[PDB]
């Protein structure tokens, strides 16, 4: 069957600036790099950023709700954070309606998060304050 | 620090045919669902639909290459991809990389694929035949 996620790859518009967003601002480890993409990890993700004409930086009003979001520790969390917003990085999205989260924009408009928390954990919150119509199996 | 994905978020136009195609095609474990979502998981990844009237069905000429890949093993993927065949499912782009891929959209042309090896496998590759370009970190 499905084992879980093998790689995500990102379309980026311009590679180097995206190269330096997810390994020197975000901390991942960069592994190769190429004319046309790189292969970063985080933990055990494998991160492809794969250059593509077709990609448009992207404003969040214009994009749907799909995101990517990023395990931290609760003791780092509000830190990087707040490296984040100091260093100007781009957000979408105040409001947190599942958990401890921060949501920001990589170059492209990419939608990421930096969550605090497993599935678990979130569906132990959510049996006390639930999202409407809430079903657990 | 970041130590992996948390958990991917796809926006969806329609919730039941999304939840039918993860959960009942593609075999993802359904854990609960709202009016306007749903948690799964497949293996170690934590998925959530997000019913969003924003998500277009997006032909995929009009996406650029940002896609998921979910892992299977090499003795599954023939029958997992006949599955999917049987089931109608478009492809979106054929296998010329090393490591079986079979590329296939989602409802609503979330860009997936299903993908034999590891990062480890494919730098070991790239070190003997390495792409234009490339260098290794
Ligand atoms: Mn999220
Ligand atoms: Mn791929």
């Amino acid at each position: 069957m499905l084992s879980g996620l093998n790689h995500l790859t990102l379309a980026v518009s311009q590679l180097a600036p995206s190269v330096a967003f997810y390994q020197q601002l975000l901390g991942m480890t960069l592994h190769a790099r190429w004319d046309s993409g790189a292969y970063l990890s985080c933990g055990d993700l494998w991160l492809c950023l794969s250059l593509d004409p077709q990609r448009r930086v992207t404003p969040p009003e214009e994009s749907d709700y799909t995101h990517y979001a990023f395990s931290i520790s609760e003791a780092d969390f509000a830190s990087f954070a707040a490296r984040l917003e100091a260093a100007g990085v781009a957000v979408w999205k105040l409001n947190r309606s599942e958990g401890a989260s921060h949501y920001f924009l990589d170059p492209d408009g990419h939608k990421l998060e930096l969550h605090v928390g497993s599935l678990a954990q979130r569906l132990a919150a959510c049996r006390e304050q639930p999202y409407k119509g809430m079903v657990f199996f």
